[PDB]
């Protein structure tokens, strides 16, 4: 099925899934430059304070931590966005080596790992009809550099040995995702994609420009885990980011000046 090998990574995927090659795709790159800033955008509003983590799970292509959305608990708005976003799930991308591992890059730079809190939007009342609109979801996208660990990190990072291998699940409530934040909410948006198959154009992306610093120790773990299922042969979960797509016809904006 698909994945991130030679034979059947990203170069691949437009062949089950044709909108890959499609006209609002991510990840993309952001071009500091050439961005702009937009006196449109509303102040972005982050509000995770009674999130309610359940589980963290290893589908064969990243680690999920899920949340119960079955209230307005920890919610996105503000920013680019009309209405309110409710959280479901964040999972990261993440290299072999610590000089690539993001999806989206940053005047061509690549980053350690990259953070997605996904969010849907509560008008279509759940994620499975969100996935059928063009604004369908939010994801907040955060930058990973290696350096310092970061401390909000390590409860995820010392569950891994417990999901190994796809398939695998473990409780993780009374998770705090606040601890994975930046102190800085400036950020660059612009419209685009699930960034795995299927690959659906129903993303408002919002990437912020201050990235977490974790340890290479941290790092370290998330490159233990394993993409296939228990008893099949190991193949090391590393390096499951897609490339920088084609920006076409938008226009990346910013918040800050
Ligand atoms: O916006 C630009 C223009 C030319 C070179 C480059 O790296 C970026
Ligand atoms: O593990 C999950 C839970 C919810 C949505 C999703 O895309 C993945
Ligand atoms: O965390 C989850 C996972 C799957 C569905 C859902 O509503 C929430
Ligand atoms: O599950 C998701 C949802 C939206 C964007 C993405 O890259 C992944
Ligand atoms: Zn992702």
């Amino acid at each position: 099925h698909w994945g991130y090998g030679k034979h059947n990574g990203p170069e691949h995927w437009h062949k089950d899934f044709p909108i890959a090659k499609g006209e609002r795709q991510s990840p993309v790159d952001i071009d500091t430059h050439t961005a702009k800033y937009d006196p449109s955008l509303k102040p972005l509003s982050v509000s995770y304070d009674q999130a309610t983590s359940l589980r963290i799970l290893n589908n064969g292509h990243a680690f999920n931590v899920e949340f119960d959305d079955s209230q307005d608990k920890a919610v996105l708005k503000g920013g680019p966005l009309d209405g309110t976003y409710r959280l479901i799930q964040f999972h990261f991308h993440w290299g072999s080596l610590d000089g690539q591992g993001s999806e989206h890059t940053v005047d061509k730079k690549k980053y350690a790992a990259e953070l997605h809190l996904v969010h849907w939007n509560t008008k279509y009342g759940d994620f499975g009809k969100a996935v059928q609109q063009p604004d369908g979801l939010a994801v907040l996208g955060i930058f990973l550099k290696v350096g310092s660990a970061k401390p909000g990190l390590q409860k995820v990072v010392d569950v891994l040995d417990s999901i190994k291998t796809k398939g695998k699940s473990a409780d993780f409530t009374n998770f705090d995702p606040r601890g994975l934040l930046p102190e800085s909410l400036d950020y660059w948006t612009y419209p685009g994609s699930l960034t795995t198959p299927p690959l659906l154009e129903c993303v408002t992306w919002i990437v912020l420009k201050e990235p977490i610093s974790v340890s290479s120790e941290q790092v370290l773990k998330f490159r233990k885990l394993n993409f296939n299922g228990e008893g099949e042969p190991e193949e090391l979960m590393v390096d499951n980011w897609r490339p920088a797509q084609p920006l076409k016809n938008r226009q990346i904006k910013a918040s800050f000046k």
